[PDB]
């Protein structure tokens, strides 16, 4: 029953339960781990006020695998992002100076917690750490200039995520909210998903090996838009919390 992060502290970059109200973030505790992550972490001892650390993207993910067409049956269509493209809260989205329209896309995202293979979507619940926020970050032009939409979306910074994992969440029925400079773009719940959790990993996971830390984007509603220099886009899911980065576009 936890938010688990990654911080970096005096001591270093570590694993942390992130503890304490949702709405006062500044007050939050990071009680440091120690061993199992993904298991039943035991702790180090160590804390800090999560407003003495830097906060990062919580998971080290070997591959980014996503849902196209996902709100309100066609089979799921997939594709995948680097994990190049990761960053935590609160980093820069650079957009190339040659991209536009480049869109944000908010969406819940599932961490998976151990290695998996040919899951059904029953079992998906059993294979999963946790929740957390994606930003699948898209280059418009791109994706209708090669069809394939790996370039558009895989861009370095294109996949903000955070900002931690929540381990207890329900997905089937949550709010998501983004704003871009403080103006709702998106704003629906996850209830309205075409393919829900459990079949997501389970159509994934018939395909391709899921490993501990993978990260799965499930897709975003109505109301994706340009981003540009100077925006900051906030994706708010309900029961995780509000994940946050600016933008900057490249050669300004
Ligand atoms: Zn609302
Ligand atoms: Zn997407």
């Amino acid at each position: 029953s936890m938010r688990l992060g990654r911080i970096a502290s005096p001591d270093g970059v570590a694993f942390a339960s992130i503890e304490g109200e949702l709405d006062n973030p500044g007050a939050m505790t990071a009680r440091e781990i120690a061993e199992h992550p993904f298991g039943t972490p035991n702790f180090t001892g160590r804390s800090w006020p999560l407003a003495d650390v830097r906060l990062l993207a919580p998971i080290l993910a070997s591959k980014v695998v996503c849902v196209g067409k996902n709100y309100t049956p066609a089979d799921p269509v997939i594709f995948l992002k680097p994990n190049t493209a990761i960053v935590g809260p609160n980093v820069p989205i650079r957009l190339p100076a040659n991209a536009s329209p480049v869109h944000f896309e908010g969406e819940l995202a599932i961490v998976i917690g151990r290695p998996c293979k040919d899951v059904s979507a029953a079992q998906a619940v059993d294979n999963i750490l946790g929740y957390t926020i994606g930003n699948d970050v898209s280059a418009r032009d791109q994706q209708k200039s090669d069809g394939q939409w790996t370039r558009a979306k895989g861009h370095d910074t294109f996949c903000p995520v955070g900002p931690w994992i929540v381990t207890d969440v329900d997905p089937a029925d949550l709010e998501l909210r983004t704003e871009v400079n403080g103006a709702v773009k998106q704003h629906a719940r996850t209830s309205l998903m075409i393919h829900d959790v459990g079949a997501i990993v389970e159509w994934i996971s018939a395909v391709m090996t899921l490993l501990p830390g993978d990260l799965i984007l499930t897709g975003t509603p109505a109301g994706v838009g340009p981003i540009e220099d100077g925006d900051t886009v906030s994706i708010t899911i309900e029961g995780i919390g509000t994940l946050t980065n600016p933008v900057v576009r490249k050669g300004k």
